[PDB]
């Protein structure tokens, strides 16, 4: 009766094949959406890394005509300790913005004031922030505050084809500088793909920062591009406007095509269960809480459904990116990401058909829940060793600052990395405490003794006997 | 008749319940205890975290302001190797000491003569210290030398809101040089908690140090702070004064009682092995040396007990120091982490009431002797190696000075860490010395294979015997 | 019949001694083989590495000659940021140039025009390649462009024992600007093996380049050498001209010879293998698709008829290339040295012979298949990671652009290298991007985790168990 | 009969003194030799660290003082490009070493000549060394070369309490330029021991090294010290003469003892097993080639034999260096370092007196040999890997140019280290060389994977297979 219909849900497509029905349709579409959907994925990725490019050299070219005194590397630490240090960086990026024209390589134009920080006809803006009152003493120990930050800022207009030298800075009050302004540039590199009118516009902050309020002062340039279309369009883009749009559209409805057949056959499973358990409630025998209810369901569905949901969804906002306002590219390089490692993982399933793969694929699935409680255990004893090495060792090496570096520090400890330079980075310290170096080399030899020799040991371990288990 | 008494003192909590005795308080006592001592130890380093990046920075502040030539890096090899290059790094100290408040970023305050360097009225003492007597002659080969440091030192006193370039400094009989002043400043960064009265003090001391009289003075800048209240409370104190103290108390309390009970059941389990060694001599027995009469004995209260002690001893010294003259944090900070590690290793204990968790932990247990075991052979020979290393490579190899830096590198050369590097630095001297190269191929070949390819082998052959042993 | 036949076709050498025929002619043939082969590398090795030395001299020297600023390291983030620090290094570059004769350290002389880029006369030739027609406009959003490079170039006449100064450089539509030069040197330190006759020709070629347009122009310096003979020969070449070239003919007829007689056996099994099918079909009884009858074959044939055909092939260029025209050394170093892997791994056949080693040896092979059917399936998931990692974490990490760069970092990273450098430059965009830190995290962590706790456990887990199958 | 006597002979020391005979004196004298050598050791290595560091300092200090334009790092990669910079690095040289007693921070003196290359009064010596005839022309391809090299040097006197400047340098025929002069010190640090009469004496040379004729001539300085004794003993050296010499001597008669001991031990054995032979005879049974006869030695008393003889050698040549005119540091420690490692390795054989560490030891006595086995045939192809690696990738990456640099990579990176910067170093040419860098992708990976993947697992399941026969 239904153990014809059980006998065909369960078995292999080659024994479908055998017994009844046609041909892998399923299966061969699966092959091409794996297919469709890493050509697109690689058809994005080159673009952002031919725009990425840009960016940077723009940003490397931005800090080397701004900030004064600056060469490669040195990115950090790049500070000010002297009044007279703070007044030149600032009237030099203040000046080399106002030189520009005739000094630089690239092209650029400016952006009268459209924004916030910019009044009407001004293109630079630079803006102090200091308290409202201050009277900070260190002797007499007074300091009569209260946090209020005040903005006095000063609008700088550029020429066409002075009151920023009269800036008195009020160093026992300030909490920032800041300098605002934007330039146009144009991609000429896009001449390759002959998309050319990549049109975009940066906006530069030049951050002078005194939050610590330590006799330090870092000096920081960060950018925003903001791409457009450069009002000439459509000279070579008669051969590629439809190419790009035409294959997002076939990725979208192959993977709806998918989406609906898995769909179908999850339903089906779903019947056919609800039919097997009425049919054991007519005999009315083995039955308990009945967790193998859920067994009866494909776990290879619910990874393709949710790949292609994921796919689908990625598309759409690459659609709205790549000619649109949609400016989020992070988002979007997750979901297609994800989507395609999902799609990747999914050819496993039609490895599991052969006995031999099957047998190596059985293998780990069987070790899976023992690995997952010796990770319940480490976990807890990796935490405890987290924090007491952040709360310990903080306070001399920068390495244990944040719980997340320690996390990283003690994760590359146990796979063998850094580990020599994290001892040293300890000796460094023996003079100023011997106490803190003591504990240190306890620490570390205890920590990388008991997670390699007795941790990674047992994990070979657990997988050695359930490949015994699954060859006997 | 002491049976159902064994019987329960053996039995598990669930087992517990199940039989006599209401729920597991002791149990939950202990969980809120964790929760509580780890939050506690949360805040203690978000704050101390928050305080070490102000005096870091300040000392980079000064490090940049008073050593001449100085630039970021280059912390080490940071010498003078000319009469003129000292004498300008000195008077370049003590001129930006006299012209700080025109210059610095930072807001300091002068201090007074009130120890032992710096008499009345001066802020700065410039010491120098040389030999009572010493007539070092290279040729002719004499040096009729008799060691008694003598102390001459010069006081500069700062002005308010010159007799030192006059310095002649006895080069072939020098010690050091150095310089001590100190400054006062407030930590304005302390208005997130608006616990702004951190009202610190640094202590500068910059040496000029010729012990070894090689022509090489290397140059230093060390600094120490001292907290203190900025005569200014409790403006907005009123509503953080009462829930640190209050969270202290009640880790204290949490953490006596636990000790209460963990005692009352260690005191329960010393009974009950009293009787039964007495019920033992009645029938008079299967008795030996009895070592067991020990492993009636309940290792996890131990744990706890020492945890609870270590927590509240560092709790009542994090009271005196966040508040009171206190000045200790390696201590405090030393407790109160491995309190922390103790009360999060204890959670092995609520896992191995279930039977795959307690299978991964029985199979550790039983595997840590013959660890242990070969644990001490292979300390024999490592040491053996160490020192032959440290003796041989260290007139080379700046890695291999120390027993405890050979130590350390051996370590992370039997994990796969800067095992290049360690071979290249030997490369570097092969004109030098043939013999002392082809000793080195040897040394680290031998060492490297026989550590990695035959012992952490039987560490894992040893914990997979134990695993094996267990599952069957 | 053919029983005795077989018997001595897969008898081993020593049984095939002792039964009949002479001593191991072939096998003390593969023997000299190895030596001759091993000697021919290593002489042709030396000589390469001596002449690489004086080419990377060379292009070192120019280097710090011809670049304006230049300072060993910082071979890339060398650039140009303004169009006067443009101006002074090409003028720089002519000047040094001119100069050479009375500055340079070594001997160069001039070559006169006799290509393409030097007309009748110029030594040096600097030209300037920019757009036919282009109206860049980032203002108004215009640009009007069509990209047809044209070249517009200077030369430079050199004197014997100016109307480049004047140049405009068009920087609105400027491609790059190369200079092109040529210089003869000798290469003396040719006296250790007295072929001193070593007469170069260094082509240099000096880029500034202006593709991505940022603002941003990279300076670099290549160099390509064309060695000859510099008309002074036989002064001490008569005892060096015969060994070289005998080894060579030495090396062909060893290889050859090997050759021959390997076809001799191949054509042996082959008939003897078709004698059998034969004999089968008069049985007519165990016949399958017949794979075995392809396992009749000798693959240490194979693989020494392979090694003796690269080493002719590579030995012929050799002879070439160290006397004639020939230049090209990349192929016949890659021909030598995949012969010389192979003739070494053809040793194994000799180890095989004895039963210990046979075991060691016949455990791998037996391992293999497991092997290759878990790097199928650990392939597609490894795929899977790469596509994701490159294309989420591509903008923002430099490790992370290419395909073959996130390929290495992970086939790094899953066996312990540069872990926690990967972290740490992830770690420097947590304000930058959260939600990418968060994913960077969330990857990191999985895949090393999946690939070191799961994926090497069960590779040591195959080989254990073909050892224990081996062992029983 | 010999029944006893081989019982008694075989027996173990807790046996031997439950039988018949005294106390354990041989087992404690090897424990106080532990002690004393492990000592001795120590003692020697602290003295030779703190001359070591003097030495390094001073030659610190004349790199400073006497290359021009010299900083910390850039040891190598320091050069001269131009015949200007030559000359003032010479001039540079001379003058500081003719200014030195009023710019130096040490206290030297000079020395007059009384050797080779310093004629009489002379303190320094500069020496060029030329070619007798040159008329190299890079120009119509003629050179008309003879090496001989000749010598024309200049001397230098100092003043106490100019014919320089007229060097020509002869720029086209230049092999080297040298620099040669002595400097006497007195080491004042050696007042902790007291023992400061160390009066040195620094033989300095700087090499303007031109071999390899590419215009690039690298800088060195290279030192010499020379200790002796500076004519002022025993001013404190009434308590420390004795000390060192008796505990030297208590070395030597222990060691000699334990030889003794061992050496009576070893011709007791033969005498047992000759006599063993002999009534082997008189039965004449289970006779072979006979391998056991030679089982029948001990190898703990050779491996004590050799450590002694070691000792005794090295200590007479400590005795000798630290008094004497014995100036060879490298072979004494080498001597004393090995004994050391020796006499701890003799430990083991204290440990396999016990049950439990004779079962960790006696596992790796028995799968040593397969470990050896397998030793040979990775060998042969790691050797394989190594000259295929050298030959092709040494043209182009420094890392490749040696065979024990190549050698000493690939052992690094089958362990996991420096494996990313190599992928990276070989990243570096893909466009120079597309075809040498996908060779270089395909010999990484499989070297690695093969290596990783195939061989340690091998080792591990090699050493699984032991402990399972051991334990069973
Ligand atoms: C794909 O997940 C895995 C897949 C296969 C095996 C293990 C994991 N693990 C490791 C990955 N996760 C770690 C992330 C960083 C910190 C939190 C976890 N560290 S841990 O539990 O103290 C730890 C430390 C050493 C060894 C085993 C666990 C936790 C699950
Ligand atoms: C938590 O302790 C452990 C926990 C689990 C396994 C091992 C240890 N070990 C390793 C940690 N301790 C080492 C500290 C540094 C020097 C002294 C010891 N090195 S070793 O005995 O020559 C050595 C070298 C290689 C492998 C095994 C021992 C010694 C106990
Ligand atoms: C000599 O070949 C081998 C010999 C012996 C064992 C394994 C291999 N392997 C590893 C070498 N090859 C890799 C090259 C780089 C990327 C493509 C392959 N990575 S992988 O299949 O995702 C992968 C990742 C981790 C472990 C096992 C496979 C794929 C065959
Ligand atoms: C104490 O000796 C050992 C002790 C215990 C195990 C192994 C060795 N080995 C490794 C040490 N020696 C190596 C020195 C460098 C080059 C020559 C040898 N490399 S290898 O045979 O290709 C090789 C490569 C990978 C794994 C195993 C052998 C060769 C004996």
């Amino acid at each position: 009766d239904l153990r014809r219909r059980l006998k065909y849900f369960f078995m292999s497509p080659c024994d479908k094949f055998r017994a009844k029905g046609r041909k892998p349709c399923k299966l061969m579409l699966q092959v091409v959406k794996i297919l469709v959907v890493t050509v697109q994925l690689i058809l994005f990725g080159l673009s952002n890394q031919l725009a990425v490019t840009f960016r940077e050299e723009n940003t490397i070219a931005f800090r080397h005509l701004f900030l004064l005194g600056y060469s490669d590397g040195a990115d950090d630490t790049f500070a000010a300790y002297t009044r007279e240090q703070l007044y030149q960086a600032i009237f030099h990026a203040v000046d080399q913005y106002l030189a520009l024209p005739d000094v630089s390589l690239g092209r650029y134009a400016y952006v009268r004031g459209g924004g916030d920080p910019w009044t009407n006809g001004s293109g630079l803006a630079l803006c102090q922030r200091y308290y409202h009152r201050g009277h900070v003493d260190p002797a007499n120990d007074t300091f009569d505050i209260d946090p209020m930050v005040v903005t006095d800022c000063i609008q700088v207009d550029p020429p066409e084809r002075s009151s920023y030298k009269n800036l008195t800075l009020k160093f026992h009050k300030l909490v920032n500088v800041t300098i605002h302004f934007r330039l146009k540039t144009i991609n000429l590199q896009s001449l390759i793909n002959n998309e050319i009118p990549d049109c975009y516009t940066f906006s530069v902050l030049i951050t002078f920062d005194n939050k610590a309020h330590s006799g330090r002062i870092p000096i920081s340039l960060e950018t925003q591009a903001h791409i457009q279309e450069c009002k000439h369009p459509s000279v070579f883009q008669h051969g590629d406007n439809s190419f790009r749009l035409l294959f997002d559209v076939v990725v979208i409805l192959t993977c709806s095509l998918s989406f609906l057949l898995c769909a179908r056959s999850l339903l089906r499973g779903f019947l056919l269960q609800n039919e097997f358990v009425g049919f054991m409630w007519r005999q009315r025998g083995r039955v308990i809480s009945l967790w193998e209810r859920l067994e009866f369901v494909n776990g290879w569905y619910i990874l393709l459904v949710t790949s292609d949901v994921l796919t689908i969804s990625g598309t759409i906002m690459k659609i709205g990116i790549e000619a649109k306002n949609l400016a989020s590219y992070d988002v979007c390089s997750i979901l297609l990401g994800t989507s395609t490692l999902l799609v990747w993982v999914g050819v496993i399933r039609y490895l599991t058909f052969f006995h031999n793969y099957n047998i190596l694929i059985a293998t780990l699935r069987v070790a899976l829940p023992s690995v997952m409680r010796f990770c319940c255990c480490v976990a807890v004893i990796y935490l405890g060793y987290c924090f007491c090495g952040w709360i310990v060792l903080g306070p001399y090496h920068v390495k244990f600052r944040s719980l997340s570096m320690v996390s990283e520090c003690l994760f590359s400890l146990i796979n063998g990395d850094d580990m020599f330079v994290t001892f040293a980075a300890m000796q460094a310290q023996q003079g100023r405490s011997s106490l803190v170096w003591l504990f240190s080399q306890l620490y570390l030899y205890s920590f990388i003794s008991l997670f390699i020799y007795m941790v990674l040991s047992l994990f070979i371990a657990l997988i050695t006997g359930a490949y015994d288990t699954i060859k006997h």
